[PDB]
């Protein structure tokens, strides 16, 4: 006998990824391809040359640098960049030229640069499929999802999904006159999809079963998180210590995310719930916004509050082991949906404080459909003190907090579930990688 054999291996199969940038895009696309690169495949990570620095640090994965009311020509620039980059590597030796760009669902004409240059698209949502069907019925303009709230209330009702309120819809009239733009970018996920060659969703199918089989009909998505494992953040080793330090179940976590900005009026009142309340606290204040926090109060800040606890502000946190550690008893969030999944995957209840975009729908999810948090009263109305009190004594001290926290460990251990051998989310993963290989 006489022939050769060809091997196609993950080994040789070049995959890169682009996410937006933005850390709760960046995020999950560092797992997905700390992931990827673990299942042996060459993974190049492509980002902008203002996010270089933190991606840098935070991560074996090859990376690149592109250069960064500007979304517009943002659009034109990495159009440009990312198709020399697909270019560059297709001629080159030290890598296989790519098979497939990952690209953030944000983007879809970067699906036009990957087939343009003859390599696969896959699309990474990096919100739950629950507010992405959403999107995807108001890009169908079929309903009405014109709100004057001040008129009357709605109840909007699409299938597979609970019935939803006017505060229970994606928040774009925050933006005011942005808000067409960003309604714009989150509808315009859809407008290619029945093109794109692999719908990556960053949640497991137990979480969001309804939903995610009537995509699954729709569309042949891949739901594949929680990415995250079950990354190097700055003061990892100051807050890791001051976790070390405190009682069990002891510690409320505070954290608004990577973008959103409260009012000093705002600030205020969290500031006056934590110093009074009966634990101690751990309260992201990023640098920029340290300036709205009150003047009766820079790397950290150690406090001894009012009720005799302990308190620290630092500008950024660990997050994932944060909320994996056993001094944390609740997590006030603005419900982006990284830190949502990430503390359905911890096991930690939430108060939610949800600002704009999908953070309104994940909190109406959190209380009443997983039920693994509460969610404050007022969408741009003031949170008084009284009310953030109110909600961490549900969740820290009553018996309604008790199955809030049996819920959320229900939750924790199906994520693990899915993304472990024979899970879910491990075989679509799986499916990815597998067919990536075909012939
Ligand atoms: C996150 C996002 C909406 C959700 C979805 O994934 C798409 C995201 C796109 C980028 C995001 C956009 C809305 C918030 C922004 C940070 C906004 C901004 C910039 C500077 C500032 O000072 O204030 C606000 C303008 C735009 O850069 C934003
Ligand atoms: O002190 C912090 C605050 C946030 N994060 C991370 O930053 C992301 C926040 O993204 P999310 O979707 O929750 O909200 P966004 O910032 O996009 O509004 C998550 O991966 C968090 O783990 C963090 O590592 N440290």
């Amino acid at each position: 006998h006489m022939g050769t054999i060809e091997i196609s291996s993950p080994s040789k199969t070049h995959i890169l990824a682009f996410p937006f940038p933005e850390k709760g895009h960046i995020n999950p696309m560092l797992h997905l391809c700390n992931r990827l690169a673990s299942k042996g495949f060459r993974v190049t990570l492509i980002t902008t040359i203002s996010t270089y620095k933190d991606v840098k640090n935070k991560i074996l994965i090859n990376l690149e640098s592109i250069p960064d009311g500007y979304f517009n020509q943002f659009k034109n620039s990495v159009t440009e960049s990312v198709a020399g980059i697909i270019e560059e590597y297709k001629l080159g030796h030290d890598f296989p030229p790519p098979k497939v760009l990952i690209y953030d669902s944000t983007m879809p004409w970067m699906l036009d640069v990957a087939h343009g240059h003859g390599i696969l698209g896959a699309s990474l949502f990096t919100q739950p499929c629950c507010v992405s069907v959403v999107y995807y019925h108001m890009l169908q303009g079929t309903i009405d999802f014109h709100r004057e709230q001040s008129s009357s209330s709605k109840v909007l009702l699409l299938p597979c999904l609970p019935p939803l309120e006017d505060r229970d819809l994606p928040e774009f009239d925050y933006f005011k006159e942005d808000s067409g733009f960003v309604s714009n970018l989150l509808l315009n996920q859809f407008l290619n999809i029945d093109k794109i060659d692999y719908v990556l969703f960053n949640t497991f199918e137990m979480l969001e079963s309804e939903i995610a089989n009537w995509m699954s009909n729709k569309w042949k998505i891949l739901t594949i998180g929680p990415t995250a494992p079950t990354l190097f953040e700055t003061n990892t080793e100051v807050c890791m210590k001051w976790l070390d330090e405190r009682e069990p179940n002891s510690v409320i976590y505070v954290s608004f995310g990577s973008i959103a900005s409260l009012t000093e009026q705002q600030m205020e009142e969290i500031s006056q719930a934590l110093f009074t309340t009966n634990f101690n606290f751990l309260w992201v204040v990023r640098e920029e916004e340290r300036t709205k926090l009150p003047n009766c109060l820079p790397s950290s800040e150690s406090f001894t509050t009012a009720a005799g606890k302990l308190g620290l502000i630092i500008n950024w946190c660990p997050q994932l082991d944060v909320l994996r550690h056993e001094s944390v008893a609740c997590f006030m969030t603005h419900c982006g949906w990284n830190s949502t999944l990430e503390a359905i995957s911890s096991g930690v209840p939430m108060i939610c404080v949800p600002q704009w975009v999908d953070q309104t729908t994940n909190a109406k999810f959190i209380q009443d459909v997983w039920k693994i948090g509460v969610r404050v009263n007022n969408n741009g109305g003031l949170v008084k003190k009284e009310e953030i009190e109110r909600c961490i004594k549900e969740v820290c001290e009553s018996e309604k907090g008790k199955e809030l926290k049996r819920n959320a460990m229900k939750w924790k251990d199906l994520s693990k579930e899915a993304v472990s051998e024979g899970g879910s989310s491990d075989t679509n993963l799986e499916y990815f990688a597998s067919t990536l290989l075909f012939y």
